[PDB]
């Protein structure tokens, strides 16, 4: 909290966003990720101490924390459509349990509270978001966990939502440690939404975390792309180099272009297509397959990029580098 877990320099490399996909990445790449990512819902604390699987991969923060004891923990917290009731205090015991549990892991924790704050589908009110960020920031201090938990305000940076509407969601610089964004199909509006989020973070003097990232609508194993965000029709064959150059190269270039502020990313490395929420016939959008290990060229290029010196990977000095 209050900036102590923001690295002075470098970009935290983390992976997500379910236990099994993270394990598959770690095994396939022969690496311990520097950060690992799961989700919990505030209403039930689903996924905190036992399995939760709502079709977007299995979440189990206890299992994940035990499997990656010397990695940073990144946790998205959904309001489950109830941010106003959360702001009114109906989930305060759950908030304390969440914060106390995460602090008990004695490691850097990056907490994406009410993540995708401005995604209309989340049913948030601006007041509920602003109030609950203030509450959680202050409660972290009251519980004595300010050295352990860093509070991320993550926007959706989603092209179909009009730009210019971020201010209403902002709780104040006193209450936020990072601005976060989602990097999926930013090319659909010429990077306008992700650039707006970056510029907002920059203006506020906050570091930027790319909290959700994936080559959305691409399939790594199949080597295809679809222009259809709903159902992935009319798939087009791509070479592996094309897939790299179309999505991966501009993703890493975005970090470089925003190197004054970018201090972390979570790459979602998963066969989305195999997870029932994201599966055929695609009732909640078309996602694809983002496993870098599913193509030799993608895997090699991924490994080569993240090995570079601007990136913070796993080592014995990781926690110190992250301010822990
Ligand atoms: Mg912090």
């Amino acid at each position: 909290l209050d900036g102590v877990l923001v690295p002075e320099s470098g970009i935290l490399v983390s992976v997500g966003q379910d236990v099994d996909s993270v394990n598959d990445y770690a095994s396939a790449l022969g690496t311990i990720p520097a950060g690992v990512t799961n989700y919990v819902g505030i209403v039930n604390l689903d996924g905190l101490n036992s399995d939760a699987d709502a079709g977007a991969g299995r979440n189990n923060i206890a299992e994940l924390a035990n499997a990656y004891p010397t990695s940073a923990l990144v946790v998205g917290v959904s309001m489950n459509g109830e941010v106003d009731a959360v702001a009114s205090g109906r989930y305060n015991a759950n908030i304390d349990t969440l914060l106390n549990t995460l602090a008990g892991y004695d490691r850097p924790v990056y907490l994406r509270w009410a993540y995708e704050v401005d995604g209309p589908w989340n049913g948030h009110s601006p007041s509920g978001i602003v109030t609950s960020f203030q509450y959680v920031h202050d409660r972290i201090i009251a519980l004595g966990h300010q050295a352990k938990i860093s509070l991320v305000w993550q926007v959706a940076s989603y092209c179909p939502t009009p730009g210019g509407q971020l201010d209403q969601w902002w709780p104040g610089s006193e209450y936020v440690d990072w601005v976060g964004l989602s990097y999926f199909a930013p090319q659909d509006c010429n990077w306008d939404r992700v650039n707006e989020a970056a510029q907002f973070a920059r203006s506020k003097g906050k570091p930027l975390f790319l909290n959700e990232s994936t080559p959305q609508r691409y399939q790594v194993a199949d080597l295809t792309y679809s222009a259809d965000p709903a159902k992935g029709t009319n798939r087009q064959s791509k070479t592996s180099q094309q897939l790299w150059d179309e999505w991966f190269a501009p993703y890493f270039q975005f970090m470089s272009d925003n190197s004054d502020i970018v201090k972390g990313f979570t790459y979602i490395n998963a066969d989305w297509d195999s997870q029932w929420r994201w599966a055929a016939p695609y009732n909640e959008g078309y996602w694809g397959d983002s496993r870098v290990q599913a193509n030799a060229l993608i895997k090699s290029n991924w490994q080569q990029e993240i090995a570079k010196g601007q990136y913070i990977n796993h080592s014995e000095t990781l926690f110190e580098t992250l301010g822990y």
